[PDB]
């Protein structure tokens, strides 16, 4: 029920490492017409239920370094985040949570969130004193604690917005 | 019905002129809770219904210069439109059909549609051939046959995203 609004300069290979699934197993299977890419017009993500079904919606602010959990539009926690360098920013827009695992370990945590951008996600963290800086490739970092809490909470497919 | 997250920096006023509703009625006498604004909180804006309960959805890709219309997430039409010059840019993100006026005339054509941002519609024209360009100060543009067309299918309160 997810649905993409194909935008320009998105190739077939970069909408589906996006989204975590093969260019393929629905993509061309879920959309039919896929035959020729087309900005503008919608296609389907089959692993995902509709965002707008998900009461759910984390607001990212990377000035603030703050990462926020809204229910039914009114914000139920508010957490501190790291961020990416100035050469190497955490981007702006609107993302889906679409993955995730537990414990990956390393420098990644107690959990991975993956976003809807090829190599970003949420995740945890083993140097913690990183938090609240500029300082990651680009992904946003959490505590561990609060990782946990939010991948406890947020199903697959929950809206993220990150702005300045 | 339909929600809304109260942002940093929201007045009643600046809500109110978003939503072409007034301040006392409709807006304080809907949120009781109004002796006192606060941000993160939700609201209810009255004269309209939960977009959810609306099975329409207009997504609208400003690079392309298309405005789709899907219904349960399928397309059923799909339209050539004018967007903002680079200087007066149509705004990106989330709104909604506040209301309209059949055939206000002008540069406006056959419909104006208001959407949740204060002045900001998408409308007809007198001037057919800025259809497809970035001319407008910030409205979508439609032919006046396709306006007329949108209209006549999608009500109140539907969900209008717009991309880059």
């Amino acid at each position: 029920m997810l649905t993409y609004q194909v935008k320009q300069g998105d190739t077939l290979n970069s909408i589906a490492a996006d989204f975590r699934i093969s260019t393929a197993a629905l993509l061309q299977a879920n959309p039919s017409l896929q035959a020729g890419l087309t900005a503008g017009q919608s296609i389907v993500i089959p692993g995902l239920p509709d965002p707008y079904t998900i009461p759910y919606h984390i607001a990212v602010s990377i000035g603030a370094k703050t990462l926020t959990l809204s229910l039914n539009n009114r914000v139920m926690k508010t957490y501190p985040i790291a961020v990416g360098k100035i050469l190497t920013q955490t981007p702006t827009g609107e993302f889906y949570i679409i993955n995730r695992q537990r414990n990956p370990g390393g420098p990644f945590g107690a959990y991975w969130l993956s976003l809807s951008a090829a190599h970003y996600g949420i995740h945890g963290t083993n140097n913690p004193a990183s938090i609240g800086k500029a300082v990651s490739k680009g992904c946003i970092r959490m505590h561990n604690k609060d990782v946990i809490e939010l991948a406890s909470i947020v199903p697959n497919g929950t809206r993220v917005t990150i702005n300045r």
